[PDB]
């Protein structure tokens, strides 16, 4: 286990544009297409064709799949490390727990994660049990509680048991 493995687990793989939990166009391994109301599935493939560098008719291949996946995982790191309140816990964290943190950012992004005020303290304070509670107290846990569990368990125990 490690990040890519975790995400590849949480996000799954799908070669044809679909809608995330939010009802957002997503393609591949959690690749987020756009959140604008202006676009439909077909128009969002334009955005795609751009990133992909070719007409895809809203279909990619395992490789392009993997291509953007990488670009995605970076960017979150990129995220974490740009943010004045992320970089601290990240640094505070161990190699596995970081895979937890990042996962979140890959789900809701920079901003939306940093918004986990108390937890981020609590978890930098290295206060696992509490931290893991406060997190379950979220819309997040509410939207995708399954995915939220595994991670929460992750931040709790420190391993990949949850990833079995």
């Amino acid at each position: 286990m490690n990040i890519f493995e975790m995400l590849r687990i949480d996000e799954g793989l799908r070669l044809k544009i679909y809608k995330d939990t939010e009802g957002y166009y997503t393609i591949g391994i959690g690749h987020l297409l756009t959140k604008s109301p202006s676009l439909n599935a077909a128009k969002s493939a334009a955005e795609l064709d751009k990133a992909i560098g070719r007409n895809t008719n809203g279909v990619i291949t395992k490789d392009e799949a993997e291509k953007l996946f990488n670009q995605d995982v970076d960017a979150a790191v990129r995220g974490i490390l740009r943010n004045a309140k992320l970089k601290p816990v990240y640094d505070s964290l161990d190699a596995v727990r970081r895979a937890a943190l990042i996962n979140m950012v890959f789900q809701m992004g920079e901003t939306g994660v940093a918004g986990f005020t108390n937890s981020l303290r609590m978890l930098q304070q290295k206060r696992w049990d509490e931290a893991a509670v406060n997190l379950a107290k979220s819309r997040w846990y509410n939207q995708t509680p399954n995915r939220a569990k595994r991670v929460i368990t992750t931040f709790r125990t420190g391993t990949w048991d949850a990833y079995k």
